[PDB]
Parts: C-alpha cells; structure tokens; sequence
C-alpha cells in the first residue's frame, strides 16, 4: 500500500506567523520535515484562485478561476455562495490532484477544498461536502482522521483539510491583532490533536503531510476604504468585483470614457486594460477577466457603495488580494513524512510548484502545468 498524502490549508496564514511562538505543533512539524521561507501566491492573491492553483499547478489565468466573483457569457455568474456555480465543473479548468488520484483507481477524500464540490473532468472525490460556515474544529479533524484510517476499497491516497478561522479573524481585526493570533493558536492546536490521533491510529508513520496557505494578510487601518464608484461612476462602467482586485466593464459605447476615468496611476490604486497588466502577474488573457482591472495598493479597500455605508467605521481590519510579491501576501509551505526530507529549509518559491511534488507523492502522472518540477525535488527524502 502506497503512502497517503494529507494536504492541509490554513486560509490566510501569513508566512511570518510560524516565527512568533504561536504555532508549537506546526513549528515542530517543520523542524522534523521541510519548511520553505515562504511561498508566493499567484495573481490574484484571493482564496478560490489560489486554492485551485495549489491543486492544479496552473495560474488562475489558465485554470479559469480568475477571481472569487466572476461572469461568463455562457455560464453566467459565479461567486462563493452560489452553490450551483461552484458545483458546475465547466468553471474549473485543468486537472486537480483528486481527479488524478481517482483516475488511477485510488481514492481521495476532501474536507471543503475549492473545486471539490464539482465533477471536474467528470470526476468527483470519493468523499466531499458542501462547505458550510461554523463547523467545529474537532468535527473536521475527526473526519479527516477517519478518512486516513479507512482500509479496503475505501482507502484514501489523498485526504484534504481546510481551516477558515485565521482568514476570518484577519479580515475582522487585522493580522497583528490578538484575535488573529488566537485563531492561529487554535488551528495549530487542532492540527496537534489530529497528529496525535494519527499516531494512535498508526497512520502517522505512513502519511506524508503538506501544510500550506493560499495567501497572507495585510492590515487595513481605519479610513482605508473608498467606493468603487470613486474609481469609475456607474454610468460609464460597472464594477464586476470590489475589494482589492477591481474589475470594470464599460457600458455600451463607454469604453473610451471608462478608460479616461480609470487607466493609469491614482492616489491608492492603479488600473490597466487587462491585456496590459504587469507581465509579472501572468494574468489578463483569460476571457472571464473584465476589460479593465484595478489593483488597490497594500492596505486599501474599494467597496460597493452599500457596503462602504454599512462598514462600521471604528477599528483595524485586514485584507489580502494585493500584489503577490508583497511580503504581507506571502503564504506558508511546510511538509513532513516518510517520503520527505528531514530538518531542511527551502528558498521562497511560487505556489504553482506544489503540484509537481504532490503528483509524485500521490503516484499520479503529472498533468501539464505552469510549475517547475525542479523546485521541490529537494523536499523529497532522496
Ligand atoms: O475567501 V478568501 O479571498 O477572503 O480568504
Ligand atoms: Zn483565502
Ligand atoms: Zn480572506
């Protein structure tokens, strides 16, 4: 029987948070195994795009999950709480690792990884669910522990686990807040309980473990929110998305007026025609990307006008979705297990490179991807 892979995502865990004395279990895991200095997200530095990049090895411009919120001429609208969009395979390009696993006759079990609610390339994981808010830490940990222990025809080569708590605390209170640190500690402790349970089950010694995040988190101090209609008024363009990556579609005949309003450098953002976006972001060819794309500067939000109004203007908040090269946006990568190196540190690298490692650890042929297989070869035990 080949070694299983446990893939854990801690949404919004910034790379530097491993070095603050608040992650005893993950710090121990990293010392036993391999730790990268940091892992850069792909553009845009948002949840759905990056989780899907992690499991496909494709940049969002290629896999088609180009934002958390999208429009498509054929498929219509997509956003995180539109279940029949999220569950519709036609949105999701490439081949995520769970599809690769199932196609070899092996099985995958997912606790709410973006894309796992669809039948991508026709293939669902063996275990999966519709993601719902407020599930207990023990509920998901005990499920994952179960899925790793299963034998016979329900044995799982791949098991995935996801935590939202650090991201949620970061948005509500900022990454330097006691709330963000408390969430980090809680998730770390839950992971400690999973590891101890795997050891009692005898699954620990035959399971490779990868812990990642999708992106980091930056502070958004009071007064750092504008309206998307400050960028372009609604009669000349429609804001398709708000937040930090702001897509605009000019109204009919209004392309020139929209460009006059939007293009170039502004106080706390910059905008480009999608074909002219900075080359380093490798983004803007996909048809689902709006004609005009604005990038908010680090620490600023641009909101739909009704949100800006209900934004309770008091305290410090957090956001991501900023330039992926920023230190604040850096994510985590660590790995440990029977097939992985021991007491190793790796340079910072791009998240597209994780897929090649996982495909090797899962015994699946690597689908074509945007990563470099060389990058994480040093993570292997030999
Ligand atoms: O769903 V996310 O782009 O806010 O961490
Ligand atoms: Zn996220
Ligand atoms: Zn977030």
């Amino acid at each position: 029987t080949p070694h299983a892979l446990l893939l854990i995502s801690i949404d919004g865990l910034r790379a530097d948070m491993l070095d603050r004395g608040i992650t005893p279990n993950l710090s121990h895991l990293a010392r036993e195994g391999v730790r990268a200095r940091w892992m850069a997200p792909s553009y845009p530095s948002l949840t759905f795009p990056n989780h899907y990049t992690l499991v496909t090895g494709l940049r969002p411009d290629h896999h088609g999950i180009v934002h958390n919120s999208m429009r498509d001429p054929t498929l219509g609208g997509f956003w995180l709480s539109k279940s029949e969009a999220v569950g519709d395979a036609r949105w999701w390009g490439g081949e995520p690792v769970w599809v690769g696993v199932e196609n070899t006759g092996q099985h995958a079990a997912t606790w709410s990884w973006p894309g796992s609610e669809a039948a991508i390339k026709g293939v669902r994981p063996s275990q999966w669910r519709h993601y719902q808010k407020g599930v207990r830490l023990d509920t998901r940990v005990d499920a994952v522990r179960g899925w790793l222990a299963t034998d016979g025809a329900q044995r799982n080569r791949l098991v995935t686990l996801y935590f939202e708590h650090v991201d949620e605390a970061g948005h509500d209170h900022g990454p330097e807040s006691r709330q963000y640190a408390d969430a980090v500690r809680a998730v770390d402790a839950a992971i400690g309980r999973l590891l101890a349970g795997m050891q009692r089950d005898g699954t620990r010694a035959r399971t490779n473990i990868i812990v990642v995040s999708d992106h980091g988190m930056a502070e958004v101090a009071p007064g750092h929110a504008i309206s998307v209609e400050d960028i372009a008024p609604p009669q000349i363009a429609t804001a398709i998305t708000d937040g930090q990556v702001i897509g605009f579609e000019p109204l009919p005949g209004q392309q020139a007026a929209a460009e006059a309003s939007v293009l170039g450098a502004h106080d706390h953002y910059d905008c480009w025609r999608k074909a002219e976006l900075p080359a380093r972001w490798q983004y803007g060819s996909h048809p689902r990307i709006p004609s005009l794309v604005c990038q908010m500067h680090e620490g600023w939000d641009a909101l739909f006008p009704d949100k800006l109004a209900k934004r309770a203007q008091r305290g410090t908040r957090g956001s991501h979705g900023y330039d992926p090269a920023l230190p604040s946006m850096r994510a985590v990568f660590l790995a440990q297990g029977p097939d992985l190196a021991q007491g190793k540190t790796l340079p910072g690298f791009d998240n597209v490179d994780v897929y090649a490692l996982m495909s090797r650890l899962l015994g699946i042929p690597a689908a074509p991807n945007d990563g470099n297989p060389a990058t994480l070869l040093p993570a292997l035990r030999m």
